[PDB]
């Protein structure tokens, strides 16, 4: 399965599944600084799933590893901003992270395998 370009549509489909998850609602658009006035005191690099989808559709990811780094930043931002491990929005992030990691692992493996096959000779 050595298609070097296959990751892009695989990531589009996984983003569609994440947008159908009720657990993604807080992560679909940038944090409102009006409602969370201290957000940018703590978070130096905002990230949301609409920004990830737009970056992918612009052709501004070279690899699924770059997309994976931005999605993991959504989750690390939620962990850094939460006042408690028992917060609603943080708990939604942990379930969504487990779902994302379960589905991205084959996308990364197949891409890296395809690149190794491309350089085989
Ligand atoms: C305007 C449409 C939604 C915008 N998102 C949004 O407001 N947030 C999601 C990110 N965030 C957190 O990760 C987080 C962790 C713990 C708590 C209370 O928030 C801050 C809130």
């Amino acid at each position: 399965s050595y298609d070097i370009q296959a990751w892009k549509k695989q990531c589009e489909e996984l983003l569609n599944l994440i947008f159908q998850c009720e657990d993604s609602e807080p992560f679909r658009q940038p944090v409102d600084l009006l409602e969370y006035p201290d957000y940018r005191d703590i978070i130096d690099t905002p990230m949301d799933f609409a920004t990830v989808r737009e970056t992918l559709e612009a052709g501004n990811y070279e690899s699924p590893m770059e997309l994976c780094k931005d999605v993991r930043l959504i989750f690390s931002n939620s962990k850094a901003y939460t006042p408690s491990k028992r917060s609603r929005i943080y708990s939604m992030s942990l379930r969504l992270s487990a779902f994302f990691e379960e589905h991205i692992s084959s996308v990364l493996s197949d891409y890296k395998s395809a690149l190794r096959f491309h350089k085989r000779n």
